[PDB]
C-alpha cells in the first residue's frame, strides 16, 4: 500500500539522515516558492497509524486544515514536510514514533512508539 511504497521510494528529508520522515511526491505541484517559518498554511490531509487503526482526515470535515508553520503546532514530521512542499502538491509521509508522539503517544487515541502516515495536499500558503 502507500505506506510501504513511501519506505520503498520515498526520500529521507530529516537533517540527521534517520529516515524519520519519509516523502514521497505523489502530484508534482507549481512555482518555486516553499513556505517559511511563521508562514500560514492550509492543507487538506488523510492520517492513520502504519497498521491502518485509526484513520483521521480533514475530508471528514469538509475544510481545510490550517496551522502556523513551524512553530510546534503540529507533530515535528508535519513542520519539516510542509516546509518542502510546493503549493498543488501532494505528498505521502511515512513517520517514525521520534518525529511524532513519541515513546509517550497520545493514549487513548495514539499508542507508545507509533509510526504514522499522511496524505497532504499543499492547498496555499501566506505571509503571517
Ligand atoms: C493527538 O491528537 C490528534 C491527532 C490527530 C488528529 C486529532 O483529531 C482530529 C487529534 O485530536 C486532538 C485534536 N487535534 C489536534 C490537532 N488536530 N486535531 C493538531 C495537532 C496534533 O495533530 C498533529 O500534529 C497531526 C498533524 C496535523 C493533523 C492532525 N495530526 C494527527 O496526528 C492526527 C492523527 C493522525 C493519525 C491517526 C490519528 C489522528
Amino acid at each position: 500500500g502507500a505506506p510501504a511504497t513511501v519506505t520503498e521510494q520515498g526520500e529521507d528529508i530529516t537533517s540527521k539522515k534517520d529516515r524519520g520522515v519519509l516523502k514521497i511526491v505523489k502530484r508534482v505541484g507549481n512555482g518555486e516558492e516553499t513556505p517559511m517559518i511563521g508562514d500560514k498554511v492550509y492543507v487538506h490531509y488523510k492520517g492513520k497509524l502504519s497498521n491502518g487503526k485509526k484513520f483521521d482526515s480533514s475530508h471528514d470535515r469538509n475544510e481545510p486544515f490550517v496551522f502556523s508553520l513551524g512553530k510546534g503546532q503540529v507533530i515535528k514530521a508535519w513542520d519539516i514536510g510542509v516546509a518542502t512542499m510546493k503549493k498543488g502538491e501532494i505528498a505521502h509521509l511515512l513517520i517514525k514514533p521520534e518525529y511524532a508522539y513519541g515513546s509517550a503517544g497520545s493514549l487513548p487515541k495514539i499508542p507508545s512508539n507509533a509510526t504514522l502516515f499522511f496524505e497532504i495536499e499543499l492547498l496555499d500558503f501566506k505571509g503571517e
